[PDB]
């Protein structure tokens, strides 16, 4: 039974001058760097606990003593992602309800109904990149989101977004990506009920209407036409909790539809990022992965069996997850007083952050080269001990997307490799962007295509 770390308090301000930045994740890192695997955190009001190693968070992951918590983050974008599946308590009524009636539409097997739908956009993107006149260059992130919100808007409610057919985008995208930055924003905020606020708080209203009116519309269309398609909606549509009996309400099928928006376009669009980035980094993976891509996606569209095959592309993938998490914290409380790893006791209702890109650099885990991009450590990943690697949380409340964002991730990413070959043509330095999700910022690339024709 020991004190727990914590850094400097300075009066009433407690430690809440240390996170004064634009980076709080990379600034949190660089505490766990000075204390260890475990630091309190205290500001006027909140208390929190950052755990970095395996061996506390394996405990934090234990589900029948610690829960998923809603962060301040989780609880402003509640306002317009509702009960859907990301902001929801555990104990809510649609949580389970939903949990229960998604669970079969993001399995392994349900990615075969989704396939097509991903190519479509994935064409889209590879073909935006093959018209590119020889001085332009491509903008990764940007690109990627372009992607991931159009094939969640395809595959979800079979909607076309044509976001690569936009210079600004489909004004859902405006308004949920703007309602998404006020959330941010909110977090930071001092007086949020001075009138200086007020116009924010307006359009605040006003995305979230923009939003629900486009959502409420496309489920009262699909309802009066009858159609039956390869989607989400239809699936949620259709549905029922064999638990409850219940179905999920028209207003809690709309939470859903905004939650798939929210929770995969900019975590995939990250993923994707990064892993380019690693790529043009690290010349003789790239070499590896292309060579993969050549040698599987051998038809001129890629089928769903060709990207289960692409096993290389998956460890790019992970080894890029292993450093840059895109969703690089979630956030837990205690269910009843208990003690963490033998040493600290924690009170009902306490707080605990797991810390992701730090416990994957827990060197007691992976060794001391935890700096080094090198996919090959997942050559054999039922070898990494469980709860070493954690991209997509813990348990029942982990990532039901998980299988979609990789699905997408491999067939684009191969697809990448397949058609292009990729200059890092600006020397590009990494600059971490954090929203509720991290991103390299200003990353560029030029792609030289490879003449290789798509099928139809
Ligand atoms: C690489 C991409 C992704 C990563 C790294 C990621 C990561 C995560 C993590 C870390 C959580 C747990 C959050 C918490 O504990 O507060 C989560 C939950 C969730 N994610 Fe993802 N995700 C990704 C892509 C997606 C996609 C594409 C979708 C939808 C199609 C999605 C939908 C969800 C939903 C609905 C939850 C809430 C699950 C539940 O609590 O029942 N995610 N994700
Ligand atoms: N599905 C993970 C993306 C994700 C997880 N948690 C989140 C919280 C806020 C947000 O905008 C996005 C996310």
């Amino acid at each position: 039974i020991k004190e727990m770390p914590q850094p400097k308090t300075f009066g009433e301000l407690k430690n809440l001058p240390l996170l004064n930045t634009d980076k709080p994740v990379q600034a949190l890192m660089k505490i766990a760097d000075e204390l260890g695997e475990i630091f309190k955190f205290e500001a006027p009001g909140r208390v929190t606990c950052y755990l970095s190693s395996q061996r506390l968070i394996k405990e934090a992951c234990d589900e029948s003593r610690f829960d998923k918590n809603l962060s301040q983050a989780l609880k402003f974008v509640r306002d317009f992602a509702g009960d859907g599946l990301l902001t929801s308590w555990t104990h809510e009524k649609n949580w389970k309800k939903a949990h229960n009636i998604l669970l079969p539409s993001f399995s392994q097997q349900a990615m075969k109904g989704y396939h097509a739908m991903m190519v479509d956009i994935a064409v889209q993107l590879v073909q935006k990149w093959e018209r590119l006149n020889a001085d332009e260059h491509i903008e990764v992130p940007e690109d990627m989101t372009r992607l991931t919100l159009d094939t969640i808007g395809l595959c979800g409610f079979n909607y076309r977004f044509n976001s690569f057919y936009r210079d600004q985008p489909h004004p859902f995208i405006t308004s949920m990506v703007r309602a998404l930055d006020e959330a941010m924003n909110k977090l930071q905020r001092a007086n949020p009920d001075d009138p200086a606020y007020d116009e924010n708080k307006r359009q605040f209203q006003e995305d979230i209407k923009v939003m629900n009116d486009l959502v409420d519309k496309i489920i009262a269309d699909r309802k009066a036409s009858g159609e039956q398609s390869d989607d989400l909606l239809t699936h949620m549509l259709n549905g029922k909790d064999p638990e409850t009996g219940e179905p999920l309400d028209d207003e809690n099928i709309r939470y859903q539809i905004i939650t798939f928006l929210i929770a995969g376009h900019e975590s995939t669009s990250g993923l994707l990022s990064f892993a380019l980035y690693f790529l043009v980094k690290n010349p003789h993976v790239l070499q590896k992965a292309a060579e993969e891509a050549a040698r599987v996606l051998v038809d001129p569209v890629p089928s769903y069996k060709q990207v289960k095959q692409l096993k290389y592309v998956g460890m790019v993938l992970n080894e890029a997850l292993r450093l840059w998490p895109t969703a690089p914290a979630f956030s837990l409380y205690a269910k009843e007083d208990t003690v963490l790893g033998g040493e600290y006791p924690l009170e009902k209702g306490d707080e605990l952050m797991v810390l992701i890109p730090q416990l994957h650099r827990d060197k007691t885990i992976w060794g001391d080269d935890v700096e080094e991009f090198r996919p090959e450590r997942f050559e054999n990943p039922s070898a990494i001990p469980q709860h070493a690697f954690k991209p997509f949380g813990n348990g029942q409340r982990a990532c039901i997307g998980q299988q979609f964002a990789l699905h997408e991730a491999t067939l684009v990413l191969g697809m990448m490799l397949k058609h292009f070959d990729f200059e890092d043509h600006t020397n590009y330095e990494l600059d971490i962007k954090e929203t509720l999700l991290l991103k390299p910022e200003g990353f560029v690339v030029k792609a030289k295509s490879k003449k290789i024709p798509l099928g139809g």
